[PDB]
């Protein structure tokens, strides 16, 4: 049995950042350190790190006064950066920039009474952080996941309409629900596409190399990871039989069954260390020696705020 | 999904009074109306008055000369009530009659110079109030919040010593930090079991027997309302998600997705119309008729002063 292995795969440049904010501030100031929501959507990470001392809750009143409060990499909305201001509490904000990126665009046209309007899951925390950055009752700020909800949305003005987009969607998908967007709304501004970021790009374009080549193709990422998942079914949707798995204990031999060529890749929120043991269970299962794909090179780093490091 | 309500729930004595008080007030006397603190910890409360012309303020020298002054709910330290007595203004004072109490006691031990401990958290405006009525340099007045601090505390003299609490802390907590209080200071006198009042009392008696039959729990009040958190508190602690929430708007559908029973609470500073809308949503939301707990009554009344009667 063929293994291969998709690049990029695994952690993004925000998500490093992320887990490295938590990490230094517990090694700075000592647990306990609160984190409001998992930092990043995967459970070994946030288990790692509730071990070491983190402690995950969900609504700041959760937290004490006096205590570290760390935002996690999906971003908050204005409602919740107030509330934290407004405690005795020294905040840190995990919030990737290319998150951060799309809130002041949001924040902007807010500032312009213009609508806007967002593509994106409901119920994500980055999509309530982002259109938790809409706060002017004259406008509008407006959720649509689909090109069906683009042929039923009604807004005030559609002389002055935005758009923006939650940055782990399927580049395909989205593209979809922009064609939408731009011939309901012909004035419509937004980005020159759209504000999925490099790392989600890239994996699926990984992905979609790994698949035309892998009959199974593995993720690594758990069920609440967004990005995981666009991975998972861009596979799926290329005919592969594709699972998304939390780590090795995971695979089950009648997945790999007669598999000549199996396909592993990992979400922008999973480590690297539970691939190597993806890879380890897949070879004491009948793999070979792991073959990495070429693939786009990435070299974007987001360093740690200077007080943490 | 089935809707439970706690009760007693909402609304104690002394927050439907602090509230009368200032819209009495903006009746007899009109706008605007300068209030030291937000009157009661909740929002919509507070800006539903400052849009009736109440103006909310921290410090007196945000008062203009001539202005009428009220004093919050949460009670104001003798330095405050002093300064506001050497400036030219009208006040009328909206503290708890049940906070005023607490005050009392505190003002007696300063009296006599003999040190007393308050039970409370630090920052909080009635803790500001209480330790402020406490003046007495040979004395001392100390704040301990939990059995850690009061391991750390030394006092002058530990054979004249008395203890208070804040009027909305959670009963079981308080509970510990007077054991520990009395087996690091055995000689030390305080009220039979603690200062927490009824209402308080009456709200963590009730969430703990909604939390013990819903699966998740929404408790109205807002971030700043200690007796509010509490109620959250108690009831994660029982194993139950607990939301503190301001409106049905903070309501998110993932809270009860799949949520066979969900209980619905609302702290001593919650108008019961925010309620009424919460159990809107989540009807809305899938669940069904409201259903009201049985529970403890509460019959206690506190009448506004003569001086604001409409
Ligand atoms: C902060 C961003 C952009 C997401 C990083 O990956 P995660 O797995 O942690 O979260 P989602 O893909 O679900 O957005
Ligand atoms: C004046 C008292 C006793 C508190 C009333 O409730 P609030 O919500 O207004 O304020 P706290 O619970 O924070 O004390
Ligand atoms: S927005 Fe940020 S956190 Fe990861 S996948 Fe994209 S980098
Ligand atoms: S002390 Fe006073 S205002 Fe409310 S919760 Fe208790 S009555």
């Amino acid at each position: 049995m063929q293994i291969l292995l998709a690049n990029p795969r695994g952690f993004c440049a925000g998500v490093d950042r992320a887990i490295s904010i938590v990490e230094n501030a517990l090694a700075i100031y000592g647990a306990p350190i609160y984190v409001r929501h998992e930092v990043v959507h995967n459970r070994y990470v946030v288990d790692s790190l509730r071990e070491r001392g983190a402690i995950f809750i969900e609504q700041i009143s959760e937290v004490p006064d006096g205590a570290i409060l760390i935002f996690s990499a999906h971003g908050v909305s204005q409602a919740v950066r107030n509330e934290a201001k407004s405690r005795d509490l020294t905040v840190f904000d995990a919030t990737c920039p290319l998150v951060t990126k799309v809130h002041m665009e949001v924040a902007r046209a807010s500032r312009r009474g213009e609508e806007s309007i967002l593509i994106g899951h409901a119920g994500h925390p980055e999509v309530e952080g982002t259109m938790g950055q809409y706060s002017n009752p004259e406008g509008g700020m407006y959720l649509v996941e689909s090109p069906d909800d683009v042929w039923k949305l009604t807004v005030k003005n559609e002389e002055k309409l935005s758009f923006m987009t939650q940055t782990t969607l399927s580049v395909d998908d989205t593209s979809d629900v922009i064609d939408a967007l731009r011939k309901r709304f012909p004035k419509i501004v937004g980005p020159r596409k759209d504000d999925i970021c490099y790392a989600t790009t890239n994996r699926q374009e990984a992905v979609r190399a790994l698949a035309e080549q892998a009959e199974v193709v593995l993720v690594v990422g758990s069920k609440n990871s967004s990005n995981s998942n666009r991975l998972a079914e861009l596979a799926q949707r290329m005919g592969k039989r594709a699972f998304l798995i939390d780590d090795a204990k995971d695979i089950q031999e009648e997945w790999v069954k007669e598999v000549k060529c199996v396909g592993v890749t990992a979400g922008a929120s999973a480590p690297d260390i539970l691939v190597q043991n993806v890879v380890a269970r897949l070879q004491q299962l009948g793999g070979g020696e792991a073959i990495p794909l070429e693939g786009r090179e990435e070299n974007i780093v987001f360093e740690v705020p200077k007080e943490l490091r």
